């Protein structure tokens, strides 16, 4: 694939709308989008399993934390392909493991 969408769902208003794109197989990856209805500060945001990790994104004091990513790790093609792999972010702020998630499934724009 050659462009990708999460719409990222959760908790009360939590919710977002994250898109990658790549124009060449084995190229980098641009994440960009916003999250909203977050707590302040800073919130855990990567591909579920191995190779995704986006770092951490940063919530302002409107709860919405805009994405801006180069990206040269994950892929939309190939074999660790994001495609089909559920995107999350922490709905708890700060580091360490949350079990309160806004997710959603990235799928195949163009």
């Amino acid at each position: 694939a050659t462009k990708a969408v999460a719409v990222l769902k959760g908790d009360g208003p939590v919710q977002g709308i994250i898109n990658f794109e790549q124009k060449e197989s084995n190229g980098p990856v641009k994440v960009w989008g916003s999250i909203k209805g977050l707590t302040e500060g800073l919130h855990g945001f990567h591909v579920h399993g191995a190779g995704g990790d986006l770092g951490n994104v940063t919530a302002d004091k409107d709860g919405v934390a805009d994405v801006s990513i180069e990206d040269s790790v994950i892929s939309l093609s190939g074999d660790h392909s994001i495609i089909g792999r559920t995107l999350v972010v922490h709905e708890k702020a700060g580091a360490g493991a949350g079990s309160r998630l806004a997710s959603g499934v990235i799928g195949i724009a163009q």
